[PDB]
């Protein structure tokens, strides 16, 4: 016996690390260590989609004496109402409640039209410049820090401010980086929330100024504000390059797509389900149990910390055939949990699949002979991010 250690060794790029696919085959669930303390380890689809949905799993820390987290994780946690335990179920349900409206059919149509034209720029830009180019810096991060740009009012340049904050504020390795690259997301904040004040448009502060005849401080106001900014692009991002990763692994499948951008839907939700990267720690989502709960044979405890597996989850066999396999003809495919599941189900969710639809309905159409300029080996997923990500993707076309 020997007690597995998040995070495992993945000798690939992309896909899920041996040790926890070798977890999955064993069982649902497995005690683990990792860096802090030990959790409990959720691999299979059917019992992480469970356990998204129970009420006494949540994602604040009811323990007394609470471990020590990473600055990053700490402000991840904040932003998302869960550092206090007592206050989550009110402040957090009152996040949703002011966020949802923000993403309403009429801005999602809006926004689909812009993004679409962006994207026939951006590729434009790409197909007239001279390879090897940098397929992340010139498409992946300029369409979703544009989308954010939109969402807050904001112009265009200032994305080049900002697009750097989310990979900063949650950087694991470094607590005096995070801390201070938070502060300038905080101080751009107030910036926006008392101009909007003054100069409103069609955009999210100014919607959040007039809620409830201007009842939410600036405070308030600029802590949703900083969700957006720091959540409503860097995932879009990596998303984009496992896409496209994951797409020139499967020439086939590339090449039915590039025949038939009807296609464009099936391959995003194909692309999320397996778009894991590097050990994929960012593929698993944090909770711990506020009351007992029993998951086949495994009681888990109040105040145990679990680790719901999306990541395995979605390449489970037990829900996708041939769960490793890219496949654009999947006959009513389980829903994947890339976004998570139950009370805090991605609100952007609808709008980052506008964004991942829009790219690769265009990208291998416009782009045919696209290819990696230098090995997959070289590409480096960044461990140290809470949200990974490759910092550069070569192409040549
Ligand atoms: C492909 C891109 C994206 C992926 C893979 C993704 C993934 C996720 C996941 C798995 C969760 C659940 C976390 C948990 O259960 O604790 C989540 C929550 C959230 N996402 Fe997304 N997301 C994406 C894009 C976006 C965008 C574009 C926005 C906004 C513009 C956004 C805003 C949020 C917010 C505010 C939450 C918190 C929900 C809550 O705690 O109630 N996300 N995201
Ligand atoms: C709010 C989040 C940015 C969305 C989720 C997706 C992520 C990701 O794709 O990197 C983040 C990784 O860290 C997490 O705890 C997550 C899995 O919940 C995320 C928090």
């Amino acid at each position: 016996t020997d007690l597995p250690r998040l995070p495992f060794d993945n000798p690939d790029i992309m896909g899920i690390a041996p040790q926890m696919l070798a977890l999955q085959k064993e069982g649902p669930i497995a005690r683990v260590g990792t860096a802090g303390e030990d959790a409990w380890l959720v691999t299979r689809y059917d019992e992480v989609r469970t356990l998204l949905a129970d009420r006494r799993l949540r994602l604040s820390n009811p323990n007394p004496q609470p471990s020590a987290k990473s600055a990053a994780r700490a402000f991840m946690v904040a932003l998302c109402a869960g550092d206090d335990h007592e206050t989550e179920p009110a402040r957090h349900a009152q996040m949703r409640s002011l966020l949802i409206p923000r993403f309403s059919t009429r801005r999602l149509r809006l926004m689909k039209t812009r993004i679409e034209h962006h994207v026939d720029e951006l590729l434009d830009q790409l197909a007239a410049s001279a390879p090897p180019v940098d397929l992340h810096r010139v498409l992946s991060f300029r369409l979703p820090t544009m989308v954010v740009c939109d969402l807050l009012g904001v112009p265009l340049a200032d994305r080049e401010r900002f697009g750097q904050w989310a990979r900063g504020t949650f950087d694991q390795s470094d607590n005096e980086h995070s801390a201070n690259t938070f502060q300038q997301v905080v101080d751009y904040m107030l910036e926006l929330v008392a101009r909007k004040r003054v100069e409103p448009g069609d955009d999210i502060l100014s919607e959040l100024i007039a809620e409830k005849d201007g009842a939410l401080s600036d405070a308030d106001i600029a802590h949703l504000g900083n969700a957006v900014l720091l959540f409503g692009y860097e995932t879009t991002i990596v998303r984009i390059d496992l896409g496209t990763l994951l797409l020139l692994r499967n020439p086939v499948q590339r090449a039915q797509l590039a025949e038939d951008p009807g296609l464009a839907p099936a391959a995003v939700e194909e692309i999320l389900r397996l778009g894991v990267g590097g050990k994929g720690s960012n593929a698993l989502i944090p909770r711990y149990a506020h009351g007992d709960i029993t998951v086949g044979e495994t009681v888990i405890r109040t105040g145990d910390a679990v680790m719901l597996a999306i990541g395995a989850a979605n390449y489970d066999d037990r829900a996708f055939p041939d769960g490793g396999l890219f496949d654009l003809t999947r006959v009513r495919p389980r829903s994947h949990l890339a976004f998570g599941h139950g009370a805090r189900h991605c609100i952007g969710r609808t709008l980052a699949r506008i964004e991942l639809t829009a790219v690769f309905e265009r990208l291998f159409r416009r782009l045919p002979d696209l290819r990696l300029a230098v090995p997959e080996e070289s590409l480096r997923w960044q461990e140290h991010r809470i949200t990974g990500g490759f910092d550069e993707i070569p192409v040549t076309f």
